RNA sequence: AAUUUCUACUAAGUGUAGAUCGCAUCCAG
DNA sequence: CTGGATGCGTAAAGGACG
DNA sequence: CGTCCTTTATT
C-alpha cells in the first residue's frame, strides 16, 4: 500500500536530449575541405526567405477560396445561437450547425484540384516559379529542387489552417468560431443602436468607403455574412466600424464613432462594434551598440519629434487655468489613488469625498453593490474632484505644478546627457561593459517615461459627456507623439539585458533533405546518420553523400579493436504502417486480398462505431496477422507473438500489440580499424555525442538526461524509453573571442563566493574561463526519445488520485506557500493535521557523497536587491534577480519530490487565478506560476536519479502523478497529486481556535464607534487575570456571515507591535487610555461609560487600540527574528496561541511563525478536500467540487481543533 | 568561474548540485 | 516578447532520372 | 536497373 506507486506507466511522453557534437580526427578538416558548413548556413538563410515567398502563394490562394464560398445554414444558425434558453438537444443542434459550417470552409479548401500541389513536391518546382514575377525570388525557389522533403515541416503546419477541426490554427475555426460570433454579437449591437446613425451620415460611409457598391446596413444582415469570410472583406467591416481615409486623405467617421458622441452627449452608455479578427495569414531587437546608440540619438535629442511633444504638453499645461475644469477628465485606475496623494498627500481623500455623497449597515451584498457601481464608474472630471477639494486648495494649480515639476525634470537629466547627443560622440566601450552610458539613457528614458505614464491619466477613455476638445486637440495631438517612448524603451532594455553570448545556430543537413530521419536499419542508407558506441562514449556517425554505403561494407574485427554500431528497427504506428504495406498496390497484386477484406476496409466496419462489426474486425486482424507472417522484413525483423484474435476488443487492441512489439534495439560490432580509415578518408564525419558528465575528469552524479540518454541502450530498459527519431544537428557559430574573456589565471588562488563554504578560496593549476563554451563553434545534437510509448495503467488520473485518497488512511499533504521572510515555507500534515515537518525553504542543502553544503537563497536575494539600490535600479540587477529566482525553484523541485516520495504525499499549493498577491513576498506571481509549470512538468514522470533505474521511482518507472501541463489558467482545482487552494485567511488566522478577525476598527466617526462599542455583549476588567475581556458575538456586526463559531470572547492578552514602530503592551495600555479620561474600568460592564464620554480622540485611541488587540501577525521589517503570530482568543484548555511558544521548539505541533502558519492552513485545506472525497460514494468521486469557500474554510477550521 | 542548456557554484581540481521538450507554425494584448 | 495552441518527432511505397 | 528524392498510411 502506496499511493505513488500505483501511478508508473500512465501516459505516453516526448522529451528531447540534447549535446554537444565533438567532431573527431580529420572529421573537421574534411567538413571545412569541402565547406559544408557554409553551405547549410546559406541554405536556412535561404529557407526562411522561400517560406515567405511559398506563404504568398498559400495567402493567395486562401483568398481564391474565401471569395468564393457562400456558406448555407446562416441565418438558420444565426437564429439558434441567438436563443438564450436552449434545451441540451438543441445545444448539440447549434453544434452540428457549427461544424457543419466549418466543414463547408475546409471542403471549400481541400476540393480543388490545386490543393493536394501545395504541400507536395509541386509548388517549388512549377507552381511557385509561375506564380512568381521576380527573377531573383524565381531563382531562390529553384535553388531547393531535389531539396523537397526539407520542406515537410512547414507543409504540416500550412495543412492545419485548412483543418475543418476546433482548432486555433484554422481557418474555418477563425471564420466560424470566432468571427462569426463576433458579426453575430455585432447584429445584435445594431438592431439597438440602428437609429442614432443619421441618414446623411451612412450615405457618406457609402460613398468614401463601401464606394457605394454595398450599404452599410448590408454588413449587420446574417446571410451577407460571407462577404467577411476574406481579409479584404474584413477590412472594409472594420473600416465601417473604425472609420476610413481615403485616396484624398479625408477623414471619414466611423460607426463606432458615432455611438461614441452620442452616448457621450447624452450621459448614456449604449454599446460599440468590436472589430473582426484577422484571416489567418494576412500581415524584432536591436542589433548592435551602433544600432542602439543611433536609435538612443535619433529619437530623443533634443530636435526629435518626441521632445518637441514635451515641449508642446509643456506650454498646453502652463496654460492649464484657461480651459474648463468640467471638461476635462482622469480615467478611473491606478491614476485615482496616484493623483489623489500628488496633491491632498493622501490615495483615498478622493476615494472619501465620493463615498462622502454615497455614503449606516452594511450587508456585503450591499458591500458589493457599493464596492462594483464605484468600479462601474469611467472617470471623473476636474471639476467633480473640486468638489472633493477642501476650500482654498486649487486641484488644477497644485496638478499644473506637478506635471511642470515632471518636465524640469526631463530638462534636467537632459544636460547631465547632453554628450550622448554630440554628433561627435563615439563610443569607448561596448554598452553592457559601459554601465556609465547605459544608466546615461536609462536615466532620460525613465524620467520620460514617467511623465508619459503620469499624463496618460488624463484621458478618461471617453465616451464622455461634453469634452474641452480646446485641450484635447493640442493634447491628443502632442501625446501620441510622446507613446513612441515607449517601444523604444523595451527594446533598448531588452538588449542591455539579454547575455554577452548568442545561442544563434543553423541545421546542418550534411547534403541530404531527410537527412537524419530515423534510426532504422533499413532506413540507414537513406538518412546517411547512424550511433556508435565505444567503451562509454557515443558517437554519432555521418555517411557521405558520395559514399553512402560504406559503412555497410564492414565486417566484425576478431582481433584488432570494434565499435558497436547500432542496429535499430522500428515499426512507427501500426494503424498507418499496416494498412498502408498491405494495401499498396505492391503489396496488394502479392497478396490476393478477398472482397471482404478490402469491403471492411474501404467500408470501416473493423473501426469501433455504428459501423462496427467486431467479427469483420477480427477478420481484418487475422488478414493482418497472415500477411505480417508473409511480410518477412517485420516477421523476421520483430519475433511477432499476437494475443488470439479471439481476444481482440476492437482493431486498437491488436495495433497495439504490433506497436509494442515492433521496436527493437541492438548493437553490432563493426572494425574500429576499418571505420577509423573511413573517417579519415572523408568518406565518415564522426562526432562524439558529449556532455560534461562524459568528460575523463568527470565524478559523481550525472544529468538525468545523460540517464536517459544511456538507458535507451540498457538491456534493462525495455520499451521504457525509446528512442525516436527526427533528431537535428545543429551548429552554433561561436560568439566570444578567447582574448576577450574573463580568464581566472592559473596557480593563483580564487576567491569562492558562498559564504556558508567554509573553503574561501580556490587555487587551481589551470587556467579557467567565463562563458567558455561560446568562444569556439559548437555543434549541437538534439535526440528525441519517447518515454511510456506503450502504457498499462490507463486511468483518469485526477478520479484516480481521489479515490486512493478516501481510502487512504492516514494521508498526508505537503503545503507550499510563498513568504515575507521565508522564499518558500514547507509544512507537512498528516491525515489528522498534526505538523510532521515545518521549516523554511531560504537555504538549499546540496549533497554530494557524505557531505553537505548549504546555499543560502535568502541571502543570495538580499545582495541582489542590496545591488540593484546602488546603481539605481539598473536594467541589469533586475534581469540577474529574475534569473536568481529562475533558478532557485529549480533547486525547490527537488526537495518538493523527495517530500512527496518520502511521505506518499499530495501537494497543497496556492490557486494563482483567485488569490490576491501581497507583494511583500519575494516570489512574485509571474516566478511562482513558472514555478507550478515546472512542479507539473516534473510529476509527469517523476524520477530518483539516484535510484536503480528499474525501481519505481527510478529513471525507467518514472512515477506519473500529474497530468501535462497546459495553460496558467488551468492550474486551478486539481492536477493529480497537485491541488490548488485559494490563500485567503490562510495567514492570518489563530491555528489554534480557528479564530479570524472579521471587524472593522477604522475610526470613521464617534458615533460609528460608539455602535460598535455598543455591539458587544460585553466589556469588562477581569482582575484575577489583569485581562480586559471582549465577549462578542459576530451576529452583531456587519460582514461576518463567513465565521461558524459567532460567539468568541477576546482578551487584550501580551504584546503587539505598532507601525515606525513600537512595542505595546496592551493590557496597560487601555488603562493608561482609561485613566487619561477618568473611566473607572474596574466597574464590571465599562459598555456605558466609554459611550457616555464625548471626546473623539478617545474614541480614536480606543479603535487603534481595537486594531492592536486583533492584528494576530506581528512583524519589524528588517527584523527577521520578529515575524510573531499571537491570538486575541483562548483555547479548549484556556491558553492563547502565541507563535513565538513554538518557533523555540524543535519539533513543534503548530505554527511556527506566521509564514509557518501559511502553509500549514493551506495543507488544511487539502484536508478539507480529502473530506470531502471521503464523504463522496467511488462512482462519485469525480462529481465533488474541491473549491473551498471562506464559509465552508472557517467551519472545518474552527471545529477541527477540538 | 568551466556546463547540451539554465541557476547556484568551485563542491578538493578541466569540474559540483538540482533542473532541463526540441523543432517548426499560427493567434492574441 | 510571452503565453496560448497547432503539428512532427517514420519506414516503406512510389517515382524521376541516368 | 540502382540511386536518390518524394509521398504515403493514419485506432
Ligand atoms: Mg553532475
Amino acid at each position: 500500500m502506496s499511493k505513488l506507486e500505483k501511478f508508473t506507466n500512465c501516459y505516453s511522453l516526448s522529451k528531447t536530449l540534447r549535446f554537444k557534437a565533438i567532431p573527431v580526427g580529420k572529421t573537421q578538416e574534411n567538413i571545412d575541405n569541402k565547406r559544408l558548413l557554409v553551405e547549410d548556413e546559406k541554405r536556412a538563410e535561404d529557407y526562411k526567405g522561400v517560406k515567405k515567398l511559398l506563404d504568398r502563394y498559400y495567402l493567395s490562394f486562401i483568398n481564391d477560396v474565401l471569395h468564393s464560398i457562400k456558406l448555407k445554414n446562416l441565418n438558420n444558425y444565426i437564429s439558434l445561437f441567438r436563443k438564450k434558453t436552449r434545451t441540451e438537444k438543441e445545444n448539440k443542434e447549434l453544434e452540428n450547425l457549427e461544424i457543419n459550417l466549418r466543414k463547408e470552409i475546409a471542403k471549400a479548401f481541400k476540393g480543388n484540384e490545386g490543393y493536394k500541389s501545395l504541400f507536395k513536391k509541386d509548388i517549388i518546382e512549377t507552381i511557385l516559379p509561375e506564380f512568381l514575377d521576380d527573377k531573383d525570388e524565381i531563382a531562390l525557389v529553384n535553388s531547393f529542387n531535389g531539396f523537397t522533403t526539407a520542406f515537410t515541416g512547414f507543409f504540416d503546419n500550412r495543412e492545419n489552417m485548412f483543418s475543418e477541426e476546433a482548432k486555433s490554427t484554422s481557418i474555418a475555426f477563425r471564420c466560424i468560431n470566432e468571427n462569426l460570433t463576433r458579426y453575430i454579437s455585432n447584429m445584435d449591437i445594431f438592431e439597438k443602436v440602428d437609429a442614432i446613425f443619421d441618414k446623411h451620415e451612412v450615405q457618406e460611409i457609402k460613398e468614401k468607403i463601401l464606394n457605394s457598391d454595398y450599404d452599410v446596413e448590408d454588413f449587420f444582415e446574417g446571410e451577407f455574412f460571407n462577404f467577411v469570410l476574406t481579409q479584404e472583406g474584413i477590412d472594409v467591416y472594420n473600416a465601417i466600424i473604425g472609420g476610413f481615409v481615403t485616396e484624398s486623405g479625408e477623414k471619414i467617421k466611423g460607426l463606432n464613432e458615432y455611438i461614441n458622441l452620442y452616448n457621450q452627449k447624452t450621459k448614456q452608455k449604449l454599446p460599440k462594434f468590436k472589430p473582426l479578427y484577422k484571416q489567418v495569414l494576412s500581415d524584432e531587437g536591436y542589433t548592435s551598440d551602433e544600432e542602439v546608440l543611433e536609435v538612443f540619438r535619433n529619437t530623443l535629442n533634443k530636435n526629435s519629434e518626441i521632445f518637441s511633444s514635451i515641449k508642446k504638453l509643456e506650454k498646453l499645461f502652463k496654460n492649464f487655468d484657461e480651459y474648463s475644469s468640467a471638461g476635462i477628465f482622469v480615467k478611473n485606475g491606478p491614476a485615482i489613488s496616484t493623483i489623489s496623494k500628488d496633491i491632498f498627500g493622501e490615495w483615498n481623500v478622493i476615494r472619501d469625498k465620493w463615498n462622502a455623497e454615497y455614503d449606516a449597515v452594511v450587508t456585503e451584498k450591499y458591500e458589493d453593490d457599493r464596492r462594483k457601481s464605484f468600479k462601474k464608474i469611467g472617470s471623473f472630471s476636474l471639476e467633480q474632484l473640486q468638489e472633493y477639494a477642501d476650500a482654498d486648495l486649487s486641484v488644477v494649480e497644485k496638478l499644473k505644478e506637478i506635471i511642470i515639476q515632471k518636465v524640469d525634470e526631463i530638462y534636467k537629466v537632459y544636460g547631465s546627457s547632453e554628450k550622448l547627443f554630440d554628433a561627435d560622440f563615439v563610443l569607448e566601450k561596448s554598452l553592457k561593459k559601459n554601465d556609465a552610458v547605459v544608466a546615461i539613457m536609462k536615466d532620460l528614458l525613465d524620467s520620460v517615461k514617467s511623465f508619459e505614464n503620469y499624463i496618460k491619466a488624463f484621458f478618461g477613455e471617453g465616451k464622455e459627456t461634453n469634452r474641452d476638445e480646446s485641450f484635447y486637440g493640442d493634447f491628443v495631438l502632442a501625446y501620441d507623439i510622446l507613446l513612441k517612448v515607449d517601444h523604444i524603451y523595451d527594446a533598448i532594455r531588452n538588449y542591455v539585458t539579454q547575455k554577452p553570448y548568442s545561442k544563434d545556430k543553423f541545421k546542418l543537413y550534411f547534403q541530404n533533405p531527410q537527412f537524419m530521419g530515423g534510426w532504422d536499419k533499413d532506413k540507414e542508407t537513406d538518412y546517411r546518420a547512424t550511433i556508435l558506441r565505444y567503451g562509454s562514449k557515443y558517437y554519432l556517425a555521418i555517411m557521405d553523400k558520395k559514399y553512402a554505403k560504406c559503412l555497410q561494407k564492414i565486417d566484425k574485427d576478431d582481433v584488432n579493436g570494434n565499435y558497436e554500431k547500432i542496429n535499430y528497427k522500428l515499426l512507427p504506428g501500426p494503424n498507418k504502417m499496416l494498412p498502408k504495406v498491405f494495401f499498396s498496390k505492391k503489396w496488394m497484386a502479392y497478396y490476393n486480398p478477398s472482397e471482404d477484406i478490402q469491403k471492411i476496409y474501404k467500408n470501416g466496419t473493423f473501426k469501433k462505431g455504428d459501423m462496427f462489426n467486431l467479427n469483420d474486425c477480427h477478420k481484418l486482424i487475422d488478414f493482418f496477422k497472415d500477411s505480417i507472417s508473409r511480410y518477412p522484413k517485420w516477421s523476421n525483423a520483430y519475433d511477432f507473438n499476437f494475443s488470439e484474435t479471439e481476444k481482440y476488443k476492437d482493431i486498437a487492441g491488436f495495433y497495439r500489440e504490433v506497436e509494442e512489439q515492433g521496436y527493437k534495439v541492438s548493437f553490432e560490432s563493426a572494425s574500429k580499424k576499418e571505420v577509423d580509415k573511413l573517417v579519415e578518408e572523408g568518406k565518415l564525419y564522426m562526432f562524439q555525442i558529449y556532455n560534461k558528465d562524459f568528460s575523463d575528469k568527470s565524478h559523481g552524479t550525472p544529468n538525468l538526461h545523460t540517464m536517459y540518454f544511456k538507458l535507451l541502450f540498457d538491456e534493462n530498459n525495455h520499451g521504457q524509453i525509446r528512442l525516436s527519431g527526427g533528431a537535428e544537428l545543429f551548429m552554433r557559430r561561436a560568439s566570444l573571442k578567447k582574448e576577450e574573456l574573463v580568464v581566472h589565471p592559473a596557480n593563483s588562488p580564487i576567491a569562492n563566493k558562498n559564504p556558508d563554504n567554509p573553503k574561501k578560496t580556490t587555487t587551481l593549476s589551470y587556467d579557467v574561463y567565463k562563458d567558455k563554451r561560446f568562444s569556439e563553434d559548437q555543434y549541437e545534437l538534439h535526440i528525441p526519445i519517447a518515454i511510456n510509448k506503450c502504457p498499462k495503467n490507463i486511468f483518469k488520473i485526477n478520479t484516480e488520485v481521489r479515490v486512493l485518497l478516501k481510502h487512504d488512511d492516514n494521508p498526508y499533504v505537503i503545503g507550499i506557500d510563498r513568504g515575507e521572510r521565508n522564499l518558500l515555507y514547507i509544512v507537512v500534515v498528516d491525515g489528522k493535521g498534526n505538523i510532521v515537518e515545518q521549516y523554511s525553504l531560504n537555504e538549499i542543502i546540496n549533497n554530494f557523497n557524505g557531505i553537505r553544503i548549504k546555499t543560502d537563497y535568502h541571502s543570495l536575494l538580499d545582495k541582489k536587491e542590496k545591488e540593484r539600490f546602488e546603481a539605481r535600479q539598473n536594467w541589469t540587477s533586475i534581469e540577474n534577480i529574475k534569473e536568481l529566482k529562475a533558478g532557485y525553484i529549480s533547486q525547490v523541485v527537488h526537495k518538493i519530490c523527495e517530500l512527496v516520495e518520502k511521505y506518499d504525499a499530495v501537494i497543497a499549493l496556492e490557486d494563482l487565478n483567485s488569490g490576491f498577491k501581497n507583494s511583500r513576498v519575494k516570489v512574485e506571481k509571474q516566478v511562482y506560476q513558472k514555478f507550478e509549470k515546472m512542479l507539473i512538468d516534473k510529476l509527469n514522470y517523476m524520477v530518483d536519479k539516484k535510484s536503480n533505474p528499474c525501481a519505481t521511482g527510478g529513471a525507467l518507472k518514472g512515477y506519473q502523478i500529474t497530468n501535462k501541463f497546459e495553460s496558467f489558467k488551468s492550474m486551478s482545482t486539481q492536477n493529480g497529486f497537485i491541488f490548488y487552494i485559494p490563500a485567503w485567511l490562510t495567514s492570518k488566522i489563530d491555528p489554534s481556535t480557528g479564530f479570524v478577525n472579521l471587524l472593522k476598527t477604522k475610526y470613521t466617526s464617534i458615533a460609528d464607534s460608539k455602535k460598535f462599542i455598543s455591539s458587544f455583549d460585553r466589556i469588562m476588567y477581569v482582575p484575577e487575570e489583569d485581562l480586559f475581556e471582549f465577549a462578542l458575538d459576530y451576529k452583531n456586526f456587519s460582514r461576518t456571515d463567513a465565521d461558524y463559531i459567532k460567539k468568541w470572547k477576546l482578551y487584550s492578552y501580551g504584546n503587539r507591535i505598532r507601525i515606525d514602530w513600537e512595542e505595546v503592551c496592551l493590557t496597560s495600555a487601555y488603562k493608561e487610555l482609561f485613566n487619561k479620561y477618568g473611566i473607572n474600568y474596574q466597574q464590571g460592564d465599562i459598555r456605558a461609560l466609554l459611550c457616555e464620554q464625548s471626546d473623539k480622540a478617545f474614541y480614536s485611541s480606543f479603535m487603534a487600540l481595537m486594531s492592536l488587540m486583533l492584528q494576530m501577525r506581528n512583524s519589524i521589517t528588517g527584523r527577521t527574528d520578529v515575524d510573531f503570530l499571537i491570538s486575541p482568543v483562548k483555547n479548549s484548555d484556556g491558553i492563547f496561541y502565541d507563535s513565538r511558544n513554538y518557533e523555540a521548539q524543535e519539533n513543534a505541533i503548530l505554527p511556527k511563525n506566521a509564514d509557518a502558519n501559511g502553509a500549514y492552513n493551506i495543507a488544511r485545506k487539502v484536508l478539507w478536500a480529502i473530506g470531502q472525497f471521503k464523504k463522496a460514494e467511488d462512482e462519485k468521486l469525480d462529481k465533488v467540487k474541491i473549491a473551498i469557500s471562506n464559509k465552508e474554510w472557517l467551519e472545518y477550521a474552527q471545529t477541527s481543533v477540538k
